[PDB]
């Protein structure tokens, strides 16, 4: 788990891709919540090491230095520059704007939610 290497990342709306070193296809719903369903070559991935072990890398990818940056970057399904907030809206460099989501408190994880209209 720990050695191996990411040697493609991917984002789109709805799950981040990936592929290592040793040819595994990561199909993982970030950030992890008790919703997501993590895929490992087309099979279902129940390593929640594993899974927090990728989602720690692409945090480390996406959001640059600040986690949130990656966080809003899940919500869009697309890597951000940067971003502002205020007022509990952020909105980022595309002029994507989120809040967090209702489960943010309750399971514990920094997830966000697309506001469009806020």
């Amino acid at each position: 788990a720990g050695s191996m290497k990411l040697l493609n990342i991917k984002i789109n709306e709805f799950a981040v891709t990936a592929n290592t070193e040793a040819g595994d296809e990561l199909y993982l719903q970030l950030p992890h919540t008790p919703d997501s369903q993590h895929s490992i070559n087309h099979e279902p991935l129940d390593d929640d090491d594993f899974v927090k072990e990728v989602q720690e890398i692409c945090d480390e990818y996406f959001g640059k230095g600040d986690r949130t940056l990656a966080r809003l970057s899940y919500a869009g399904g697309q890597a951000y520059d940067s971003y502002t907030e205020e007022d509990g809206v952020y909105t980022t460099n595309t002029g994507d704007q989120f809040v967090e989501h209702s489960y943010a408190d309750y399971y514990n994880v920094e997830v966000y939610c697309k506001a469009d209209l806020v």
